[PDB]
């Protein structure tokens, strides 16, 4: 996949795959 860690939602095409740590903050994994 084409994957971000998104401070927002996940894109309409995407999908919420995981999360993300990164320097004390969570993200969302958002899969293309």
């Amino acid at each position: 996949a084409t994957c971000y860690c998104r401070t927002g939602r996940c894109a309409t095409r995407e999908s919420l795959s995981g999360v993300c740590e990164i320097s004390g903050r969570l993200y969302r994994l958002c899969c293309r």
